[PDB]
């Protein structure tokens, strides 16, 4: 499913992402925008053989099992395909684990390169939150 901006903002807020680990909602929406263009079905393969999945482009090397990443850790205890659902619940539960890992949102290269230090608040402007 491709989410609308405000629709995603509302869903993430509902799933407890607003200010989670002190990252405001604007951050999560910005990240999702640039990682997957708000599409829960986005997949991208990496040169190391791992693949990123879903709206937050979660990587198969550490967080999910896709059966084809040798030496995967599967730290969110899920198949990667679960990350492609129209329901963002598992994506969200796993993102919380990631962002708590030590590097916070720097784990998401597009957040770091495109959202960090910007007025991320603009991503939720106009929504009924
Ligand atoms: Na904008």
């Amino acid at each position: 499913k491709v989410f609308g901006r405000c629709e995603l903002a509302a869903a993430m807020k509902r799933h407890g992402l607003d200010n989670y680990r002190g990252y405001s909602l604007g951050n999560w929406v910005c990240a999702a925008k640039f990682e997957s263009n708000f599409n829960t079905q986005a997949t991208n393969r990496n040169t190391d053989g791992s693949t990123d999945y879903g709206i937050l482009q979660i990587n198969s090397r550490w967080w999910c099992n896709d059966g084809r990443t040798p030496g995967s850790r599967n730290l969110c205890n899920i198949p990667c395909s679960a990350l492609l659902s129209s329901d963002i619940t598992a994506s969200v539960n796993c993102a919380k684990k990631i962002v708590s890992d030590g590097n916070g949102m720097n784990a998401w290269v597009a957040w770091r390169n495109r959202c960090k230090g910007t007025d991320v608040q603009a991503w939720i402007r106009g929504c009924r939150l």
